[PDB]
């Protein structure tokens, strides 16, 4: 079959988008407005549920814009088949806590947020607005064979017990 | 074929598990007991060898629990076909070194470890116990065609030389 | 078809390599010489363009050597089909800014760079040389079905609305 089922869990949820046939995955939006201070960790709720069929895995991963411009680090989530719960974005503000203060929050593009009401924030703080495009979902097929414990392998390769950790060549 | 070969390299090794037909990959366990101080890097040995056939790649990656609860960051390892050596978990404790001390170690769930014997640790330190479930392996098929150097591409797309780095839209 | 088209954008560009039939992906080289101070972010240009066909995605990802030896963190780039622009390596030097000074730069293998001309650098600084092998590209097939909004899913699974965030079991 060529259909994926999507359940919206609230009015704050936004439907994933795949504009262009050339695009790899689906744009994921935040359903929460959240301020992340330097070094702070959170799981941002999308209020979106997905039904991935067997033989596939979803990759809830970062986008080039947010990750390259800001210190907001998204850990790629392995969305298993059958998981019909709320998709959470595993995020960390990886800006260092330098103990310095500023009156400007930063957006998901590293642009300064101008406010009428003046407030003091810790330098390196970000704000993710409700409805903002911060992640993407890329679904790839998986191979899940039966495991067999062996003492030696059937086919000896030309790479072998090497080579973990090779820099400089 | 629908079989994957697994070699245990020591008695400390633990067999990877795929409970449920709905699960994406295989649970990987640590074979070492290791204390990671803030900002410390290590390669944790599993004492497990795997024989991935050609046309596939293994993804030695994080789990939602450990990564969301703790500052333990696992870099996804690309397990090549033919690599029959020890699978190492590329890990870093990404807690900041604030120079502060505590008498509590943190486990892989960010819970405080209570000890009868009192010791002073640096705040943000974690302990990975031998046998603990800290990673997972997801095997996906790969496309490895022959490369052809061109001056211009055959099919001009509608995405084009764009678009790297787009935030805010 | 079993062919991938590659365009070199400058003389500084280097052709991706896939030595051995056992290897997962293609070795990517830097086209820039760049010094990254602690906590600094950059997008390193490869001056290499690729034409990935539809039904596939490229994974511009780290290698075991650089990532395990150094604090240089590469965020895996999702190279979409049709993207014919310059492939950029999304990188961050994740060494902490301890305010300390040294006369040695570190290479991509964490080895000290010896210089005839003496200079003062911030401790934790790295230098990526033009032509150095720092990344790899692994191409995997993608599933991109049509989306259908539902109120409830057709097939209820045995995993269910669980289980996000499970450590310690
Ligand atoms: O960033 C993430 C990671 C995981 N999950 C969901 C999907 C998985 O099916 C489930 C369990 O994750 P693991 O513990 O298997 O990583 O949690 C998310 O929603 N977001
Ligand atoms: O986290 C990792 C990364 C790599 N490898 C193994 C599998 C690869 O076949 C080999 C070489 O890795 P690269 O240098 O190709 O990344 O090291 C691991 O065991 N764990
Ligand atoms: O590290 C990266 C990430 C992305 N891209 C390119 C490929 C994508 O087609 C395009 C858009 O990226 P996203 O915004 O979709 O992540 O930028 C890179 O060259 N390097
Ligand atoms: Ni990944
Ligand atoms: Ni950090």
């Amino acid at each position: 079959t060529n259909t994926l089922q999507v359940k919206l869990l609230s009015k704050n949820a936004r439907m994933p988008e795949r504009n262009h046939k050339t695009d790899a995955g689906y744009d994921i939006f935040s359903a929460e407005t959240v301020v992340l201070e330097p070094q702070e960790k959170a799981v941002i709720k999308t209020d979106v549920a997905v039904s991935i069929p067997e033989g596939y895995v979803g990759l809830l991963t970062s986008r080039s814009g947010v990750s390259s411009k800001t210190h907001l680090v998204i850990e790629t989530g392995k969305i298993a088949a059958g998981y019909h719960g709320n998709l959470g974005i595993n995020i960390k503000n990886d800006h260092e806590d330098d103990k310095m203060q500023t009156i400007f929050l930063r957006n998901i593009c590293n642009e300064k947020i101008f406010e009428k009401e003046r407030h003091l924030y810790k330098l390196g703080s970000y704000r993710i607005e409700k409805g903002e495009r911060i992640a993407q979902l890329v679904i790839v097929p998986i191979w899940t064979p039966e495991l067999k414990q062996v003492e030696e392998f059937e086919s000896v390769s030309e790479r072998g017990e090497k080579g973990f950790g090779s820099c400089g060549v």
